[PDB]
C-alpha cells in the first residue's frame, strides 16, 4: 500500500499484498 500501513509503521505500506 501507500496510504495507511497495515503493518506497524513501515515504509512503504507492506503487509497489503
Amino acid at each position: 500500500l501507500v496510504s495507511g500501513c497495515n503493518f506497524v509503521y513501515v515504509k512503504p505500506c507492506r503487509g497489503g499484498r
